[PDB]
């Protein structure tokens, strides 16, 4: 229970099925960790990073110990697709962070002006 959450939104895309999602993981423990996986209900998510402006999906990304994972613009990013309509400002959409040697960590992402 030594990670946690902040700078959590996902700006509006200009998409009915896909979005980028940001937020930051805290580790303040003295042993790394890695995000496995996410779920939400509102579509499938993914991890993607950002290389020369492509994305690619990655499996495992670290949190490392006593450091944090930052998931931003032109950066990593949760990718969010399968969408059913476009999200709008004023929605949030919730996922869960599941760690491969931590407990769940249930997130909040209100949608933003993009
Ligand atoms: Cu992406």
């Amino acid at each position: 229970a030594e990670l946690s959450v902040d700078a959590a939104y996902i700006p509006q895309p200009v998409s009915d099925s896909m979005a980028a999602g940001f937020l930051t993981i805290t580790n303040e423990g003295d042993s790394a960790d890695e995000l496995t996986s996410v779920t939400s209900e509102a579509g499938e998510v993914t991890v993607h990073e950002t290389i020369d402006g492509t994305m690619k999906e990655v499996d495992r990304i670290e949190v490392p110990a006593h450091g944090q994972l930052v998931f931003k613009s032109g950066g990593n990013h949760l990718m969010f697709e399968k969408l059913k309509q476009q999200p709008k400002q004023g929605q949030s959409v919730a996922v869960e962070l599941h760690f491969a040697h931590s407990d769940p960590v249930a997130v909040k992402l209100p949608v933003k002006a993009a």
